[PDB]
Order: structure tokens, then sequence, then C-alpha cells
DNA sequence: CTAC
DNA sequence: GATC
DNA sequence: GATCGGTAG
């Protein structure tokens, strides 16, 4: 009995209907994923906003299939300066955005194509791929950097206007938010750095774990699990993608999902309710 | 190979 | 990164 | 931890 997502509650706390729907997914490879056939997933799953993260689309050259989306017609892109098939991200609406900015307004974390802020009418969607920090944390040091000058961004943001920071945030903030938490204390993605940085970023914005404030005692809920070990088949997982919204936008809150037997990625999708 |  |  | 161990560009 490990873990089996619950039904979608299409319900805000005061009893009005979810009007909104945004699925974030990190499809480690776009062209691969679209291969094993995820356009089929979320065409049935017909988010109002899809969000995905490592694209890794620097041919300039994005599948044909993604123009037969009638439902995401206005999409927006991001990829890195100077690195082939690496990183990458996108923003798919059903709606047109207000106004649709890139990168953080840091030039030296805006090189690697992980953010893109969609601005709305009652809010702003953020969708991102955080830098990871590497096997033996080579890049530990630089993350922390990231961290810091990424939520100082955020907070800027949500000062005018109502925030939804979505996609893989590559973090298990507490214990159980990951399989083995004593065994990957000095393991990349559970860093205790890096896990302060996370308190960081729902304190200072501030922000909300929708899914951990939802469920706030349920267990074994991942988003990623490593292709090796076959640790997908054991649950063996990480949960690293969330949807982190203001405290505003609490009462608008119908449900956080975890989308577990879509296939196509490393990472799962995650699914969003609003009634707005 | 490499970063995941 | 999960394992032993 | 020493090892073994999946991946899309
Ligand atoms: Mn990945």
């Amino acid at each position: 009995a490990l873990y089996e997502d619950p039904p979608d509650h299409k319900t805000s706390p005061s009893g009005k209907p979810a009007t909104l729907k945004i699925c974030s997914w990190n499809v480690d490879g776009l062209r691969a994923w679209i291969k094993k056939k995820g356009l089929d997933w979320v065409k049935e799953e017909a988010p109002d906003i899809l969000c995905l993260q490592e694209t890794k689309c620097s041919e300039n050259k994005l599948p044909a299939e993604l123009q037969e989306l009638p439902g995401l017609s206005h999409q927006y892109w991001s990829a890195p300066s100077d690195k082939e098939g690496y990183s990458g991200v996108g923003l798919l609406s059903r709606q047109c955005p207000l106004k649709v900015s890139y990168g953080i307004g840091d030039e030296e974390h805006d090189q690697e194509g992980r953010v893109i802020v969609a601005e709305f009418d009652s809010f702003v969607l953020v969708t991102a791929y955080v830098p990871n920090a590497g096997r033996g944390l080579v890049r530990l040091e630089y993350r922390q950097r990231w961290d810091e000058a990424f939520r100082k961004f955020l907070k800027g943001l949500a000062s005018r206007k109502p925030l939804v920071l979505c996609g893989d945030l590559n973090v298990a903030h507490e214990e159980i938010d990951l399989r083995n938490p004593k065994g990957n204390k000095k393991n990349a993605g559970f860093t205790p750095q890096e896990r302060q940085g996370f308190g960081e970023l729902l304190q200072a914005v501030p922000l909300a774990d929708s899914f951990r404030h939802l469920y706030p005692n349920t267990p074994y809920a991942y988003t990623f699990w490593t292709y090796m070990m076959n640790a997908r088949s054991k649950n063996v997982g990480w949960r690293l993608d969330y949807f982190l919204l203001s405290h505003s936008l609490l009462p608008a809150l119908c449900d956080s999902k975890i989308r577990s037997k879509a296939l196509g990625s490393d990472h799962c999708p995650i699914t969003l309710y609003l009634a707005l």
C-alpha cells in the first residue's frame, strides 16, 4: 500500500468549481517524450495550461505534432544560449497571456533556459527547472547562488500580483518527500543547504506547497524515479515537482495532483486545480 | 563522453 | 542514486 | 561508502 493518488477534488474550500487547470511536467527530452506518446496523455488530461521542463530542443526545430494542439495554441519556449540538447523549458496556454517574459532578470542565471514567467489577469504563473547540484555536489555552491537570487526575484513578482510557481524545483523539502531520507543527506537534491533554501523561498515570498498543504501527513508520494535499478517499480522516488502558491490563492485551491501512472519520463506530471 |  |  | 549503473541530445 505505497501510493495511489486520490480522486480529483474539483472544488475550492468555499464550494466553487475549479475554473483553471495547470499541468507541469519534466519530460527528460521533449522529442523522446512525444515518441513515447506523451501528447496522447496531455490531450487527454486537457489542461488549460501546460508547463514542461527539460525540453532539450535547442535545434530551433520543435516537433510538428505541437502545432496540432488547439487547446494550447499560444506556446512559449526558453532554451539555453549555448548548450545543445540540454535543459530547456516551455509553457503552452489555452487563452492568451497578458505578457510573457523569460529568465529571472539576473544575467548569470538566465543563460540556461530554465524560467518562463506568464502574467495573467488574476495571477502570474512561473514555471521552472532548478539547476541541479550534480554528482559529488560539484555545483552545490552555485545552486546556493541560484536559490537566493531566485526567491528574491519571485518575491518582487508576488509583491504586485498573486504567484503560482510550478515545476521541477529539484529538491525533496522535508524527509517525507523521498524514499531514503537518511541515505541521501549528502546526495544532490536533498542537501541541508538545498532543503534550507526551499524553506527560505516558502517563508520569504511567501509561498505554500499546494500538495503538502492539502495532504499534510501523506507519505510515499513522489514525482521522480531514477530509471536505474528499476526504481519506479519499487516506488523508490523523490518529490521534486511542486505547485507553490501565494497564501491568497489558498481559498482558490481546489486540488493538487500527482499523475503517478502517467508515463513518458523519469518524472511524472503534476496537475493543479484553481477556482479563479 | 557528459549532465542528469 | 539505489544497494549491500 | 565502494560499486554498479539508465539517459536524451
Ligand atoms: Mn531529468
